[PDB]
DNA sequence: GATCTGGCCTGTCTTACACAGTGGTAGTACTCCACTGTCTGGCTGTACAAAAACCCTGCAG
């Protein structure tokens, strides 16, 4: 099996060339897609010249450092 | 084999059923900038008088 030869393969020479690797998943990212998802339900404008453009208005607002640091919750 | 007739099909006309909700854009009717000088009315040191509701008291029964 393929995931085989990686595992035993480069581990450790990956580990060195970097320092870690969950640390450089594409996990995330699969999570984001349900963010658009919801987004798209919600905060659409019903036309598709500019729906995308105000999701991603949204979206980069919903991924600022600033307005994340404004959500204290303590 | 001619005839007939109820029941079926096509086409018809009529009453319903989703299409909100979301963002960008604009006109527009409603509201504070700075500058002002002035006045009323709450505040405050005690002393003075006026109401209120009870508690005792006293006379009356
Ligand atoms: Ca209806």
């Amino acid at each position: 099996t393929n995931y085989l030869h990686k595992t035993l393969a480069h581990v450790p020479e990956i580990v060195e060339r970097d320092g870690s690797i969950g640390a450089w998943a594409s996990e995330g990212n699969e999570s984001g897609n349900k963010l658009f998802r919801r987004f798209r339900k919600m905060n659409a404008r019903q036309s598709k010249t500019f729906e995308l453009e105000d999701i991603l208005k949204h979206h980069w607002l919903y991924t600022s450092k600033y307005l994340q640091k404004f959500m204290e919750a303590h």
